[PDB]
């Protein structure tokens, strides 16, 4: 029993990172193939004002670029911005690139993060993507460029590549082929997150979770229906549920339908009455159904 | 967010990961050198009541085993116990086994679960290890022999194999050296883990990321003598406080000395008064001063 | 019932086929008119280096040319570039020359192969456009200048004319106006593919036909409007659906609507949980709506 | 009986439509919630030359925007671009909000317009979205920033904002997510819009909507097989059909089969001397088949 928020193993991921400097700028990279893949401010000259990109690109040198794995270096023979980052064409081709695909997450999914510091992997933690396009993801200076990948199917897909932290604390970065979450711009000015969507699936799943791992206090002998639940989710912030067939799992281990949680979230989004389910005083919706069944289950 | 548990890299672990079964036991092994460590429970021929490991090994067949990593099996030449593990001489020399040492972790300090599900690496996350020796994951059925790991200095030290999960819940293993965290025997029996000790250094820890988070509803200026706060401690299930130079840099940083955080603690551990710090209800011990101070700062 | 990837018969395109020979290079060309077209690199003195094609040109000597069929006397009058294809002026007009077009086929069409050997057809099969502009088909030495086609509205379209193949093991070809698909480079050069967006109507088309052929498992009758699976698409790689329109009577025949099959794809896209559909072991887009309309009811 | 071009009714959206003046610019935006949406054009010194969009947001002035619902007047406290849409953050939430979703239209589809001028909505009609992403709607000098938008499912849509008009007459506008359709500018520059292609889909279902009104003076004997017209339609800037779609619902309920009308979509594509269907003197695509199905028959 138990319920940890988990990652998946960054083993592959981890010969793939590499350091990137550029002037007085360190940064992490995405080595793959003959490619090296980065946040594209790693040429700007001052972080901390805003950025005419396309200035800073013409202002680029190729033998300004220092990249480093330990500390091989590998020479850029060219480069390209591709959205908000930067593709690095590099002599040498990255013999443990492993077998993968580049897709982006959407709000709801977990995804794992592989913080780097200046090349070098530090640490490996789960975290879920918002619905404004954001993450909580406990980044610092140095660890740009770090890299979120999901393991699904038995593919490795890489989402993520880290640029900023908003003025609240909420992080902002690009997929892999360049486009912002949330449609931020990697400058230094004020952007305002907004309005926070709960995942349902998610809540649903903790709750699942909750049941397996002992506690109960909240179930009641009420359900409601689907429609009824998306109709409340729609005025309240939470996410439609499009089907429970998500939760077969879960509900045949647990005895519990889903009509039954769908109450309960209602319910519980008003407060839990001093209690805790699984040590939070509050909803949670940072875990999949799949994360729950992985952990509760086995893979 | 604001604090969150992190694990670092599980790369240079996963390669040791093996399969090993015996009769209806299936676990996972550490596969280094030309030997795989396990619980010995992989031989125990029925795991639901009361074990005489001497007889198991007297009537253990060499050949009955199966160790498997991905690709390769392995053949077994000799077994024999290490305190509660198992240690198998195998037949092949793990071409990836990585520079490690071992060692033991102490009551307050944290480190890192690769759990492994029947030979195959699933997930990683942080765990602290408290004073009756156990530790608070998320092990189900199959996760036996999962391997925890600290990388330090800044070699591999392994330090947990996992073996079983108590009444209460609470998780239970070895060092690699085959002893027990916190004397616990590796049997089907009731056992009862004992009043849980809290790691003062830890929740310095945790209060000093409370403030760094803006959190300043509990401070005043009142302080408390670190000989007096050890006073109490001692009577309050609190470890004692050796020295204060570990909190300089938060010290200085936030400029709330250690002593008035003391105060805060002898305070707080008479319950919240219904407010949080960092969304917890009670004082939390699982992260370190050095946990604290890297994951808010430079490394 | 039964499902195949399969081929248009390649009768009409068998007699257009020729061998081109230049100093030791041997492959095969179309011919057509009183031209024949090739890949240019039959004229390249050592394809497993980089080549200078202008180099290349420069430097022809036509009565270095052999071209040879079972029936016809050529001799090459006159070449040159165009794109990627060596177009070769001859003194003989095809007298099979059929009725013809040239057209690219689009990311998520099928097509038909005729691999050829030095000059002689050898094998037909079906194969599939990806994003990428690559195909996974099965070409070795010798078989340069394979041609595709499709028999669309009962006009023959040549699209495809084989080069070479990437790292990864995936096909690469041009149209027959000389524009490779995908935009790779007829060199022995490194190249990267990127990752392919899988075809949503494909994909439709696939169930339907698992359907049709009595694979059950997956389905339920929860169903997931076109909108929410085109916003779910947009971040997993597949394409977005434009109108059900295509599948409607594979609707009427099943009595499953699109919307049920689209919940489906969200679901089975995580995985099979290790069962199969039609003995495939996750989902597959080299079918369109098409073929598998013409296959389960020939129309 | 009868076939009009109809608009879903406007009431849901009607309270989002305020004036937005800035400078020298008036038109209309989008208020939902606290934010309102239109067209970033509205705040440029000077439309009629080549605009720079990244300077004329550095030098905005929050304080010279005008914008009134009632006579209410909304002040502005924070602006950013989202593509080609400005969003503006404003010190009051409509009250009258609909709850809504975001979607694209595609080309073949129809869709509502609210037309607005200078801040009142004036009128509503429906349009067809044309295959380079264009629609001919009835746009002028202050109907900018005027809503198109869908109602499925009981779900609002919203689906344009109108930015600007072609050289040739053709409107142009974005999705709410700020994605100008078929990829122009909003740009005073020259644009070319493409040669259109006739929805084939859609002129049937306009010859099925006359038959059904006992125009049948151009429907003969004779029939076109579905691949013949396909092939027929490359040539002439029509789209190919697709199946025949359950074109079944008014093929029985008429007589005549898809072939038949096939048939004369060629031979009423030169003209209809003369004579007119359902009073117009060329064929009409902007009806689609599941559109003329309801308005006829109710579904």
């Amino acid at each position: 029993s138990g319920l940890r928020k988990m990652a998946q193993p960054s083993g592959v991921v981890e010969p793939c990172i590499v350091r990137v400097a550029y002037g007085n700028n360190v940064l992490n990279g995405l080595w793959l193939g003959d490619e090296v893949i980065c946040p594209r401010h790693v040429i700007a000259s001052d972080t901390s004002r805003v950025i005419n990109y396309e200035n800073e690109l013409s202002s680029v040198r190729l033998h300004n670029f220092s990249i480093a794995k330990n500390n091989a270096f590998l020479g850029v023979v060219s480069a390209k911005y591709k959205g908000v980052n930067l593709v690095l064409k590099v002599n040498q081709v990255n013999p443990n690139t492993p077998e993968h695909k580049f897709k982006s997450v959407r709000p709801g999914e977990s995804f794992n993060i592989l913080a780097c510091y200046e090349g070098c992997p530090g640490s490996v933690y789960g975290v879920n993507m918002r619905s404004q396009g954001t993450i909580k993801g406990s980044f610092i200076a140095g660890t740009c460029g770090s890299v979120g990948y999901v393991l699904e199917n038995g593919t490795l897909y890489f989402v993520y590549m880290h640029h900023l932290e908003l003025g609240n604390g909420s992080h902002v970065g690009s997929n892999l082929e360049g486009e912002m979450y949330g449609g931020y711009e990697d400058q230094p000015s004020m952007q305002l997150e907004g309005t926070n969507v709960m995942s349902s699936d998610n809540v649903v799943a903790f709750l699942y979770a909750a049941l397996i791992n002992g506690e109960r206090w909240f179930v009641t002998n009420t359900s409601m229906t689907l429609e009824s639940y998306n109709a409340w989710a729609k005025t309240n912030s939470f996410t439609e549920i499009v089907s429970t067939d998500a939760f077969n799992m879960l509900a045949a281990k647990t005895g519990y339908s889903v009509e039954k949680l769908l109450e309960c979230i209602v319910r519980l989004n008003k407060g839990f009455g001093g209690r805790t389910i699984l040590s939070y005083g509050s909803l949670c919706d940072e875990f999949t159904p799949t994360e729950v069944i992985r952990q509760m289950y086995g893979v």
